[PDB]
């Protein structure tokens, strides 16, 4: 693990990039208690700033319910993009698009993008920087000139550290 | 308790947070000569400048007397929030409430509230970011989004080293 | 390997500096797999900015096909100088030649020069610095004056220690 | 002395704050030779710039005659405040008060405090926040909410290193 | 050798001095090949800037011939000072003369001096700081007012090293 | 030889500071030829900014010969400030006076005083701040508030790594 984490120094510096993690919850162990905490741990140091250009896309594969995630997220004080234009099917251009500014003062439309994957049904225009893969095998969206990024955890403290949230 | 203050580097890091202790005193050795200057050393170091705007609460727990600490206080020159109109009982959107501020010349309206727990009946509207507890086992306020740090301890100079106000 | 790398932070600090690459890559494991990734990790270190005013030139040599990679760095995003007008043949004086840039806000005509060896007959009036050459042996362009840097390398990943595009081995 | 000698690198740090000391001079070796340049030292580290606004206060335990350093001191090139006005009597006002600055040019109108402790009978207006102890047992200003130092030392040279005057024992 | 290169560190830390180099070629090997390279990383590093006054002296003993030198030198980009009005013979107050310099945009008139100590006769207005000799025994110009460096090598990889070019 | 460097770091940060120098050549070695070298080092890193006000002074006990090494610095490119108006003897005023400084192009009047110890009958006004004695047992000018360092050296590249000039 410590060989991992400072391997991801370079990856994790820019402070424009596009990134993708894909989740499996059933193999982590205390997934409910802890995704919230780690969504806003990450958020803070990763877009909080002008610079920040691209929130960043969270895809949850199974059997799951969304919204109670988001209920709790807002009330967290997050805000969130799904992709839905008011029905039960998700597009694509919605999904990736980009935010609202205002330098001074600071406001954003939205922070995080989050969804889950059998609704996603196609690809983007310009493909990912890096992909990030969490007990998942393979993806459709694996390519020879895309950064993979795959691991096999059993808590979620242990990615943390890993991608500098503690010491 | 080495690794525990390399733990809580990046909690103390931020300005701006809303920050919630409490404390035990009956079984902590030698309270009522250094509360004074915990409480005042905490607030020269992460509540004395214009960008640290929310105050931290200090939640005692017990038969306690919070009059004499206020004047002890008052004399060291800190000013306190207690939420109280007159009467004993305490309002509570009256002690969740932020202060004046003025950046030249600097000024502030206070500097740290100051409660009772049985006393306080309710909750806030916004929850707290970290929740410190000091010999006590469970509280009302624990929940899954809100971070919990429980510690057990003998004396005082022993928190000051967790929370860098000391060297040693 | 590791005094290599220190070898040559001397050589790579200087902004503005012309350094060309000769590769075979007969002899290289996963070479079509990890090509694009290192021009655009070197690109995006020493070719983004003002300063940065010579593109780099890599040289391939044997017979491969350039339109195909060409194509995958487009869609990558990035442009490439290849140096014809319409034909087959390849001109000297239209692939070395001074690229347009604009400060604010930043634009840069391209970012990396590409040919075959064999095709590029001739020579340059300046010459060249850095003379990197990949398994290669010997070539037409080196000289008592011109700095020549010869290596021997299995897979690609170990020339980014090398120039210190990452860390970890 | 080593281990002492960091606790006090919170309380130094600040630039504005009110010290306290007090010494007992029978039991420490070559005093008289060595006094006038503690001050003078540590006057230039702790007490020489405009963000320092309160000058320290030296008490003397004992028979001892402050004439002869007040003159000393004068002579180093350095203004003291006794508190008196003519008479024999001490006064407690005059003598914790704050001085005139000037900020460009740069002039103070009194760089430190003198006193013997058993003329100067009362309290302050403010407790202080630091209180050094040199051979002393008991004080009156002493309380729980007050910082109190006490040391035992044979030499004035272990007090400076303690108080980082200068480099090493 | 370890114990000379920081030994140099005060005299190579000024910006402007008057810096002198004897050479004999006959007892180093490889020597034609690597002198012109050597010259331009000197002169990369020490006469690049307005500050740089002085430019520095290199004087050679021996049959040398200097013409292919100030050749390759030219080719390579970079303008000598030898001396001469005529050409057949030297002109002490012409070598040991200040140059032109613009602020803003850069340019500058000539970068080294070089020079045969045959050919040279006399001294100079001002005494020179420093005086480097390399496999040369005595010299004229020493003097007790004077720092003198005297070295052994057998290759001039070493000196970039002693000078700090490279590590 | 290295805590001894380090005792003085602190003497020789500050900029303006009256510094006094006590010599005595016959013990020493090759004192003729490293002299001079010595002292432009010295006034390299100690005396050429505005804000070093206060040239240093430099006394040479014995019967030496004054003038020869004045023109060996004259030569060397530096000016000094011996005391005499005539000739004949020393006086303190002259000696011990302050010099023209102009900031916009850098100008100074000079940059040593040097003297012989014999010559100089009395005394200054402001008693100096560092004494430094190399090989002298006694001075006059010793008093209880003046800062004395006294060493014991056999050549002057000792001197040199004492008092930072080179590393070794």
């Amino acid at each position: 693990f410590s060989s991992l984490r400072k391997s991801l120094r370079s990856c994790l510096a820019h402070n424009s990039r596009w990134r993708v993690f894909v989740i499996n919850p059933l193999t982590i162990e205390n997934f409910d208690d802890d995704i919230v905490r780690f969504i806003k741990a990450f958020v803070q140091r990763y877009s909080s700033k002008y610079l920040h250009s691209n929130p960043p896309l969270f895809m949850l594969t199974g059997d799951y319910d969304l919204s109670v995630l988001q209920k709790r997220l807002y009330d967290a004080g997050l805000r969130c993009e799904t992709g839905k234009v008011g029905g039960t099917d998700v597009i694509i251009k919605e999904l990736f698009r980009r935010p609202i500014l205002i330098r001074n003062p600071f406001r954003m439309e939205f922070s995080l993008r989050l969804a889950k994957r059998d609704e996603v049904i196609g690809g983007p225009q310009r493909r990912p920087d890096e992909l990030f893969l969490i007990n998942v095998a393979d993806d459709e969206w694996k390519h020879e000139d895309v950064n993979v990024h795959g691991f096999k955890i059993e808590r979620l403290s242990d990615l943390e550290y890993i991608l500098q949230l503690r010491s």
